[PDB]
């Protein structure tokens, strides 16, 4: 019923995690920082609205949306993006576009392990997250 996504996350791995990062673009500086951090991740459900809380000594993000329904967003790497966010079927799917090109952060639940391909073209990566209270 969605529900079982959330709560708070802490990363306890990734893989791949930097080819992700070269991909789009993102600067030697700044991939490294943030590279080298383990950050926490909050899903949280206000009735209709959603809301994806990043928390890392590098950076603090919260995006709040209706699941089905478009949103302009610039990332923390400045692109203006078309995003939309879904489930499709116990599969957390937000999808982000711009000018020709676009990427997936899918996020599923495998063990009790909340798991977060991040596919950019060519180029995929792993980011394993785990529950806390």
């Amino acid at each position: 019923m969605v529900d079982a996504f959330l709560g708070t996350w802490k990363l306890v791995d990734s893989k791949n995690f930097d080819d992700y990062m070269k991909s789009l673009g993102v600067g030697f500086a700044t991939r490294q920082v943030a590279s080298m951090t383990k950050p926490t991740t909050i899903i949280e459900k206000n009735g209709d609205i959603l809301t994806l809380k990043t928390h890392s000594t590098f950076k603090n993000t919260e995006i709040s949306f209706k699941l089905g329904v478009e949103f302009d967003e610039t990332t923390a790497d400045d692109r203006k993006v078309k995003s939309i966010v879904t489930l499709d079927g116990g599969k957390l799917v937000h999808l982000q576009k711009w000018d020709g090109q676009e990427t997936t952060l899918v996020r599923e639940l495998i063990d009790g392990k909340l798991i977060l391909t991040l596919t950019h073209g060519t180029a995929v990566c792993t980011r394993t997250y785990e529950k806390e209270a």
